[PDB]
């Protein structure tokens, strides 16, 4: 017997013991994680992201099974990509969870089993009572990497052999992770000191992966490249960095 109260119970726990017989009775009874049945009714949370929402010393072995009884079962990108909504959020997925938990190791892991590597991650039109439970960061894992200033995953996302991370991409905004990394800046120290950091990153590496295509000239939606909109809003440490290189560049 398994169903969703029980399967979230048992993922919840990290209890790989009380998983024995989830193969068989989903073959013999036709039934795939990918099914409604194995879905939150509210949010769209499958077993993964309730599995990778409790880590324990940041690992819950359920998981690598999961994946694993998710293959053999049925499809196993659309498990993995499947996005589900919270109030500030909608479209969000394991890959977003894996970042925003600082987890190196399942994204490593995610990323390799086929994870959609652009998922936008979209924000809800929420109310006052509930603010702060949101900011926008780029919309996109690497974007969202980037921003929460995590370089050893950035690098990653760019650099793995399985599936690597558009730095071209832009998000529903137009903005690419550089607009990103602009729009995070305040100007504190600490702040400014850790973005021009992974900016420079960044722009560097567009480089040699694209050598004719320029980063900095892709403009967003309301038309403006990263240096016109830090200037544009006050973002003034980032702002003076961005030209100091332009022109330290001869």
């Amino acid at each position: 017997m398994f169903n969703r109260p029980i399967l979230f119970d048992i993922v919840s726990r990290g209890s790989t013991a009380d998983l024995d017989g989830l193969l068989p009775f989903l073959l013999t009874h036709k039934k795939r994680l990918t099914d409604e049945e194995f879905r939150e009714p509210s949010t769209g949370k499958t077993c993964l992201p309730k599995a990778l929402l409790n880590l324990s010393n940041g690992r819950n072995d359920t998981i690598p099974v999961l994946l694993d009884i998710a293959e053999r079962t049925g499809n196993m990108r659309e498990f993995i990509n499947s996005p589900f909504r919270d109030i500030y959020y909608r479209g969000q997925t394991a890959l977003h969870i894996a970042i925003e938990r600082r987890c190196k190791h399942y994204v490593e892991l995610l990323v390799a089993q086929g994870a959609d590597v652009h998922a936008q991650a979209r924000g809800r039109f929420f109310q006052p009572k509930d603010e702060g439970g949101y900011f926008y960061f780029g919309e996109l894992p690497l974007s969202l990497a980037a921003c929460t200033n995590q370089p050893h995953i950035v690098n990653y996302l760019t650099e793995n052999p399985h599936k690597k991370a558009d730095m071209r991409r832009q998000d529903s905004r137009g903005n690419t992770v550089l607009h990103a990394l602009v729009a995070i800046a305040d100007n504190t120290r600490e702040n400014t000191k850790f973005v021009t950091k992974m900016y420079d990153l960044l722009l560097l590496k567009c480089a040699r992966l694209f050598p004719d295509s320029n980063l900095e000239a892709v403009l967003n939606n309301d038309g403006l490249s990263p240096l016109m909109m830090a200037a544009k809003t006050g973002k003034i440490g980032i702002f003076q960095h961005i030209i100091r290189r332009e022109v330290t560049d001869e």
